[PDB]
């Protein structure tokens, strides 16, 4: 099966904000984000109003192609072996979630797919968002992974049983010269 993608602010108004930007930048006429492996990843959280207590974000990447979006996506034969574990990631996953003990990753049963998810936290004192700092571990280039195919990331709002409060979703190409590529694409 193929996760929806379709956005979804649901009750709590919720949607995505991205800091505007280099090792990671955003480009919303293309609702791209370009970044280099590894690198910090600041995606904001908006809501008009505070989801209950046990809220959870979760992240996944699925392939952008139709023809390619019932494929897992994962890291590839190389970097699934590069020992770079943070110690609560498992080496398989593309995307991780950084500096927060409380993130859990899931390797889905039935669809076998991969996803981060974390508590939705309220924005703190003087704040108007909660950020959440993501990595992505694999090049979109990598051979054996995702092999020049086009991905977007949907991160969904949910309650404490899983099931779906909100959804938004980004393209995103891991490269080596995020600035340059980016140029490229919107010159395109
Ligand atoms: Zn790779």
């Amino acid at each position: 099966s193929v996760p929806s993608q379709k956005t979804y602010q649901g009750s709590y108004g919720f949607r995505l904000g991205f800091l505007h930007s280099v090792t990671c930048t955003y480009s919303p006429a293309l609702n791209k984000l370009f970044c280099q492996l590894a690198k910090t990843c600041p995606v904001q959280l908006w809501v008009d109003s505070t989801p209950p207590p046990g809220t959870r974000v979760r992240a996944m990447a699925i392939y952008k192609q139709s023809q390619h979006m019932t494929e897992v996506v994962r890291r590839c034969p190389h970097h699934e072996r590069c020992s770079d574990s943070d110690g609560l990631a498992p080496p398989q996953h593309l995307i991780r979630v950084e500096g927060n003990l409380r993130a859990e990753y899931l390797d889905d049963r039935n669809t076998f797919r991969h996803s981060v998810v974390v508590p939705y936290e309220p924005p703190e004192v003087g704040s108007d968002c909660t950020t959440i700092h993501y990595n992505y571990m694999c090049y979109s280039s990598c051979m054996g992974g995702m092999n020049r195919r086009p991905i977007l990331t949907i991160i969904t709002l949910e309650d404490s049983s899983g099931n779906l409060l909100g959804r938004d979703s980004f393209e995103v190409r891991v490269c080596a010269c995020p600035g340059r590529d980016w140029r490229t694409e919107e010159e395109n």
